[PDB]
């Protein structure tokens, strides 16, 4: 369907529940601030124990963000930063810490990668996260494979999860097979190990009681359906999440954006040149075949690529909505609503681009030192 | 253990060998081994207890040109409870560092017996502790071996987890299930450990005592049972750019009664406990170890004992050091002119005073010492690893 996929039977067949109205104005009540776009557009669509979360805030009880990176390469596109430009909100609105994971064993396990390249990627990456703004005094990036090896708790807790998860039960939620390599098989343990609090001691009082919020695409559900599972059967909480909808691939909404083909990505290191020539030539068009169609019967926005783009970067409610209606009315060209779309983006990428220059590696590797964060856990 | 486990005789070695594809220890290498080391070869080498091998002559080799080697074993610590038949790899393994001279590395695989017994980590973890010490009392120098906790060094270690990822990527589950004869049914922690025990093969697995060197020999002393471990590690190791571990295998040690099963802790009175009494190794001894006599004494100085299938007597092959007494107490039970009573009595003059004295030295293993040992560090040996 070039509407997208249908995300509501997607909550269904995944068990989830939709974030409303109800859940939206309890955030904003017990925040205090207007909840961000992402929610009141349904961008952040479903969740798994949302309001235990806000009980826990509620009563002054902590919690802390957790979601991660799967460093595939230095190469990252616009559709990569939606969870992360919503977790940085999070952080900021509720004032927890944050821990970001960098499955850079994961990427070294699925792609023909050295373990440096992997690594590589990871802290290169980690960048383009610290460049969306994480305060660097509460928030973790780590790296799997460095990590692993200097904490007292992270490999225990991995252990743990493989005692509680079977080959049957991956084979039946991730899909492998007896062709994969060991190391695929017993992978989910280590992107489940996070969502414990004493995995990282150094941060946590090695409480394990700290209830733990993930938010993420859609798609990695299937990783955090099975911890919640395992979570109980090892004494430790279930982790809540916040699934957001995929960012659509430039020929169309019947595919997320993806790095795998480049020709439907917008890269964080496109020129302003290449951004609007991407836009330009290659965003699916909801308008009409001709200008004079157009005029007469207006465009279709539920499947127009650049309109579902300013969904995610246009700020300005009512300036969303102006180009809604012109657009649907005809009175606005998708010629229009094209470039109305560069000039969010070219600034938004040119603004991320110069975020990342000033993160040095010292800067990176403070972001990625185990360390105690300004936070109190006792 | 596969074929030969219904023969009193105990499992067919030499035929275990072929299937195995692993190589006889002869007169040459031994020999070898006596030249390379200006030492007598170990009774247990003279005596064909550790029979098959891996590579050794690559080791001696290296040993020859000046290269360096070093060891590795381990321990899985399921209880508190270790046995007689324990310490045959421990202690050959310790008459190895000594004879040339090398690094030792042990791996207490806490983590295997978490995942496959029904204990919490903790209990694990304290296990593999508490054999530490049993294993320490062996007389292994602490400037020379590190004991580790897989639980305790997977995390705290720039280089071994790393190399557990490398491992993880280069073996398919069909091939674990094919050599572990692991099933869809088994948790994932099961199909991926053999990853766990491949990495200590792997100098660069222990950075703080290698200085970070990628190219050396390691040989890996083990009762045969652990040879598909390593079957594997060999095939992984050029996959990954290292080399391959070379092996010395040894025999399963007869459980009290009969060759036919190999000493388990699980069956009490089926060994001979480290922590047992001088009384209760008598009791053990000539209450449960299989005989080889004959069913009357009148058929036994007639027709005499067999050695062959006679528990005490195998034992004595294990622990007696004088190579003559040996063959003497062989010589009269084989003739019938000495009873299984009396046999028994040499056993027990035996492992009593073996027994009480690691019972002594163990008791001389402080907690600060345990600790030292586990303690990642570099050890009393230098590595050169120029680069710019
Ligand atoms: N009946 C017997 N006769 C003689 N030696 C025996 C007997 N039963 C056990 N052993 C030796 O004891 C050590 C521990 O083996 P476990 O199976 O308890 O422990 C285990 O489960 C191993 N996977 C632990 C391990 C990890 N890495 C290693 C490298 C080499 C050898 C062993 C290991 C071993 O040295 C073993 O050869
Ligand atoms: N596995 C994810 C990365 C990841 C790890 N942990 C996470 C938690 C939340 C979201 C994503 C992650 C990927 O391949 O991209
Ligand atoms: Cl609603
Ligand atoms: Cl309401
Ligand atoms: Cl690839
Ligand atoms: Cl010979
Ligand atoms: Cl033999
Ligand atoms: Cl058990
Ligand atoms: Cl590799
Ligand atoms: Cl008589
Ligand atoms: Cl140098």
């Amino acid at each position: 369907s070039a509407k997208g996929i249908d995300y509501d039977k997607l909550i269904v067949r995944f068990g989830s529940s939709k974030i409303d109205k109800e859940l939206i104005n309890r955030i904003e009540r017990a925040t205090g601030q207007r909840p961000h776009h992402f929610l009141r557009r349904g961008i952040f669509f479903s969740h798994r124990d949302m309001n235990q979360v806000l009980d826990a805030y509620e009563n002054k009880k902590p919690f802390y963000l957790y979601t991660g990176r799967g460093p595939s390469s230095e190469a990252m596109h616009v559709g990569h930063l939606i969870p992360f430009i919503f977790t940085k909100w999070l952080q900021d609105v509720f004032n927890v810490p944050l821990v970001i994971q960098m499955t850079d064993d994961e990427k070294y396990l699925w792609k023909d990668l050295t373990l440096d390249q992997a690594y590589s990627y990871a802290v290169e990456n980690a960048k383009d996260i610290i460049a969306c703004g994480f305060d660097i005094n509460k928030t973790f990036i780590f790296s799997d494979l460095d990590y692993m090896g200097m904490s007292s708790g992270f490999y225990k807790n991995v252990v743990k999860i493989q005692k509680h998860v079977t080959f049957n039960q991956v084979k039946g939620i991730f899909g492998f097979t007896d062709s994969d390599c060991i190391g695929k098989i017993s992978f989910p343990a280590i992107q489940a190990a996070p969502s414990f609090s004493n995995s990282f001691p150094q941060i946590f009082r090695d409480r394990t009681d700290i209830q733990c919020l993930i938010p993420c695409a859609i798609d990695q559900d299937p990783y955090f359906r099975m911890t919640r599972d395992v979570a109980p059967r090892i004494g430790y909480p279930k982790p809540a999440l916040l699934h957001s909808t995929f960012f659509p691939a430039l020929q169309g909404a019947q595919t997320k954006m993806s790095a795998s083909d480049p020709n439907s990505s917008i890269f964080l290191t496109d020129t302003a040149k290449q951004i609007k020539t991407k836009v330009n030539k290659h965003a699916f068009s909801g308008g009409r075949d001709t200008i004079e169609e157009h005029r007469q019967f207006g465009g279709n926005c539920d499947v127009d690529v650049s309109f579902m783009y300013l969904t995610f970067f246009l700020e300005d409610d009512d300036k969303l909505e102006q180009i809604r209606k012109d657009y649907t009315s005809g009175a606005m060209l998708t010629g229009e609503l094209k470039k109305a779309l560069i000039e969010v983006l070219q600034p938004l990428i040119a603004e991320h681009q110069a975020r990342r220059k000033e993160v040095t590696d010292e800067i990176v590797k403070e972001f990625m030192t185990p360390r105690k964060l300004s936070f109190d856990f006792q």
